[PDB]
């Protein structure tokens, strides 16, 4: 145990606040700056089909869980350098939290 259920409202608001900018997360969702994020759990970073990663991802080659995407989260560059995510992070675990438990829910 090292993460925790957040409000999932409150994760849909962030991600269309920070994150739909860039992604989509709907099943057959069209990959945009960033690639769609449908099933990313379980995924490996990087394996979006169609998605032109950096070489830095893949190569980093991630089992997106919860828990990794929280520190992900916190800072992408920091977790993968050399990432072409421009992304500062969510110092809050209070609002990573929520985040991921939308993110569970909807890329489901
Ligand atoms: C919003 C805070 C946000 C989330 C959530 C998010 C997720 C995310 C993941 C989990 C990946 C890696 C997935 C995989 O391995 O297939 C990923 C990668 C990229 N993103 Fe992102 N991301 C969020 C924010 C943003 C924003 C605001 C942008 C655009 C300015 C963006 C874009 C990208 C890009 C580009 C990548 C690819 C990195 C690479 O190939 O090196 N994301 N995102």
């Amino acid at each position: 145990t090292e993460f925790k259920a957040g409000s999932a409202k409150k994760g849909a608001t962030l991600f269309k606040t920070r994150c739909l900018q860039c992604h989509t997360v709907e099943k057959g969702g069209p990959h945009k700056v960033g690639p769609n994020l449908h099933g990313i759990f379980g995924r490996h970073s990087g394996q979006a089909e169609g998605y032109s990663y950096t070489d830095a991802a893949i190569k980093k080659n991630v089992l997106w869980d919860e828990n990794n995407m929280s520190e992900y989260l916190t800072n992408p560059k920091k977790y993968i350098p050399g990432t072409k995510m421009a992304f500062g992070g969510l110092k809050k675990e209070k609002d990573r939290n929520d985040l991921i438990t939308y993110l569970k829910k909807a890329t489901e």
